DNA sequence: TTTTTTTTTT
C-alpha cells in the first residue's frame, strides 16, 4: 500500500489481522470479509476520491461491515 | 453520466452490466430491473436532492432493489 | 497533566478528571471509555500525525465520544 | 475590557452586546452563548498559547460557535 | 485613501476594482467581498494597531477571505 | 488572520 494518504482503488486491500484490529476498535466481525464486501467498499470510496491512511481506510472498512451485517 | 457527484435525474439509467455489478457487490438479482422501481428510486431521490457520483448511485439502487423484493 | 504539544501515540490516557471536564464543556457522559473507543481515536490520530496539547486532545476525543454514542 | 495582545485566561468573557457583534461580523447566533461552549473555547486557547486582542478573541469565538453549531 | 502608511480605521473600504486584483495576486474571488466580511476584516487590524499602504491593506483583505472562505 | 474525524429510503 502507498505511504501517507491515498485515496482508494481497486486491488486495495486491509491487513491479513484485519478481525483482530477491528476487534481492538470495537467492531467484533464473526464471519470474514468477502470478496463483495470488500469490492463494494473499494467502489463507493474510490469514486468518492477522499484521501486516507491505510489504518483509516481499515477503521471505515470495520465501521462499514459493522452497519453492513446489522441489516 | 454526468462525470462529479449529480442529484438524480429523470432520463437517468445504471449501466448495462448492472446485474453483474450489483452481484460483484453482493447482491445477487434473479430479476432485470423494471422501468417501474426506477421511476420509484428516479422520483424519490431527485426530490431529496442529494449528490452522489454514477457508481454510488447504482450501490444504492442495487441495495435499494434488494430491500425492496425482499419485503 | 502532560506539557506542550505532542502527537498521539499507543499509551495515551486521559485522566481520570477527563468526564469530569467534558460535563464542564457541554458533554455529559453516562458510561466510561471503553478501551476500543480509546484504541479506536489513537489508531486514527496517530496515523494523522497532527500535534495538538493533552486538553485539546481530550476535546476531541469528546466531541468523538459524543457523536460516536449518539448511534 | 482586557488590554493588549494576551493569552486566553479561565475567567475571560466576551461583551455584553456579543451577539449584535457577531451578526455584525456574519455570524447569526439563534441563541447566546452557553457556559460549556465558553469553558470549551478558554479551555482550548487556554492550552494553546497564542495571543490577541479582546476583540479578535470574541472573533474566534464567534466563527467557533459558528461552526459547532452544525 | 490616506497617503502612506495608516492604521485601519471604520470606513476603509478597498479599490472598486478589488476582485480584479485580488485575482492578479493569486485569490479567485467566486463572490466579491460582504460589508460583513469587511466589518470583521476592520474590527480585527484596527484592534491590532499596525499600519499599513493601502494596497497592503487590500492584500491583507485579499489573502484573508481566501483563507476565511476555504471552509 | 487562522480550532473543529465521520456510507445507508425502511
Amino acid at each position: 500500500v502507498p505511504m501517507g494518504k491515498f485515496a482508494m482503488y481497486p486491488d486495495w486491500q486491509p491487513d491479513a489481522d484485519f478481525i483482530r484490529l477491528a476487534a481492538l476498535w470495537g467492531v467484533a466481525l464473526r464471519e470474514p470479509v468477502t470478496t463483495e464486501e470488500l469490492a463494494s467498499f473499494i467502489a463507493y470510496w474510490q469514486a468518492e476520491g477522499k484521501v486516507f491512511h491505510h489504518v483509516q481506510w481499515q477503521q471505515k472498512l470495520a465501521r462499514s461491515l459493522q452497519i453492513g451485517r446489522a441489516s
